[PDB]
């Protein structure tokens, strides 16, 4: 029995610490993966991939992530780890590779050209493709997606996160996060070989451990990373566009051109 | 000021895979020994003779033993050298582009390209050009000497990127590509970009280049032989179309006939 997906939520506008143009991420959306170099961070997102977010979240509060491998990495393809097997307990999931397109839905449009869609920007802090009908998250760097079999309600418990941007993969799997924090933690990862088993590791080597993964809502608030982001739609985020597009720095004597890849666009996103 | 010498072929020599493929010297192979493993470069005199030389000089001079990685900012780059003044080596001129020959072999990429109306590969080389010049690109894994404000201030400490840093573009000497131990690279200790732009701060120290030398400098049966794929030639479309064209029913939606200039992978292979 594959498991239909649930109806989306946008995420939460809550007025944090910093102005009304920021937002609390909620904490059972924090997820930290502990490896042997470092914390890694990651906001889920259930406006984009609901079901998956509510199952992430059930196995991490079960402990099943804790001791597993990063057990396939590619160098600047993807680090991909879970448990390695099929499990009763946790039955494949309902594709979520897009939703639709809402007309409360506040993008910030890009107004510059992208190679792979007609319409790019972000939603809540999130890199998006949109067109009349539909919205869907970029594989940009650092995003958290399912991985699945060819057939595609085959995914649930098995995850990778890009090491670059991956955008040919857009509207075929399920992007359900963005790394927060400790990006370099994942590219400290264990590499496979593509060429070997499609970059799994091999015996008698294995991917490195995720030591423990806990949600943020597990610890006592007074230990929980508190986590805020701008708020995209919002003016002042145009900056975060406008200094990467406009390089007026007197080190350029050929000045860059006013173009910028939506998956390069930093978020701003500060623990408080 | 060094000034700038005249740019020299790319060697065309023909190795174990064929006619289509060809060595590359010795001489331009660098290999950087660290903590994690080998990082591997080519050189590139092609577009930055006089900072091929230079580097040259500085490696068999062996003035990169025991220096470290000290500025290094995730998902941008990777920057080491001597982080001093030395009177050794003086600034040298700026190679960031040169003209376009007619006898440059260049294969074009015919889809859209963000920063530049016309990117190709030149003899393995990701590349930008227009009537007049041609110019290397910042794709990922691409070795750049780094500078002051002025642009004839370069000359002894490199960056390597980590991911495309287009905008540098036409402004920077890039003068290689990593061939080799990319995943070292990015293994690298860590700065923090709002603290000192990056430059790794005391008590922690950015990690070693334990040694640094020119393949040339072993003994040829030691010498790591490199080969790579003459872009020019039609069994090149492949490594571009195989990631335009993905016909696998796993994808529901077929992805966009397009690529990344800087996603195009060159077959480079270890003989
Ligand atoms: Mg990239």
């Amino acid at each position: 029995k594959i498991i239909p997906k649930p109806t989306p939520t946008p995420l939460s506008l809550e007025s944090g610490m910093k102005g009304e143009n920021w937002r609390k991420i909620e904490p059972e959306n924090i997820v930290v993966i502990t490896t042997k170099y470092g914390d890694i961070l990651i906001e889920l997102n259930p406006e984009f991939a609901p079901g998956h977010v509510a199952r992430f979240q059930d196995m991490v509060k079960a402990r099943a992530y804790n001791g597993k491998e990063f057990y396939r990495v590619i160098d600047g393809f993807v680090a991909q780890g879970g448990i390695d097997a099929e499990d009763k307990k946790w039955p494949p999931l309902e594709i979520e590779h897009e939703q639709p397109l809402l007309e409360a839905d506040q993008i910030q449009l890009l107004d510059n050209d992208d190679l792979f869609a007609e319409k790019v920007g972000f939603l809540n802090g999130f890199p998006v493709g949109f067109d009349a009908e539909k919205k869907w998250l970029l594989h940009c760097p650092g995003m958290l997606a399912m991985a699945r079999d060819s057939d595609p309600n085959t995914g649930g418990t098995d995850f990778y996160i890009t090491l670059d941007a991956q955008r040919y993969l857009d509207r075929n799997m399920t992007v359900f996060g963005r790394v927060i924090s400790g990006m370099q933690y994942v590219q400290k990862l264990q590499r496979g070989d593509k060429n070997i088993e499609g970059g799994v590791i091999q015996s008698p080597n294995k991917g490195d451990e995720m030591i423990s993964v806990k949600l943020a809502s597990e610890l006592p608030e007074n230990q929980q990373p508190n986590y805020e982001v701008m708020r995209t739609e919002t003016a002042g985020f145009m900056n975060s566009i406008n200094s990467k597009r406009v390089r007026s720095d007197p080190f350029f004597f050929n000045t860059p051109p006013q173009v910028v890849d939506v998956c390069d666009v930093e978020v701003p996103t500060e623990l408080v």
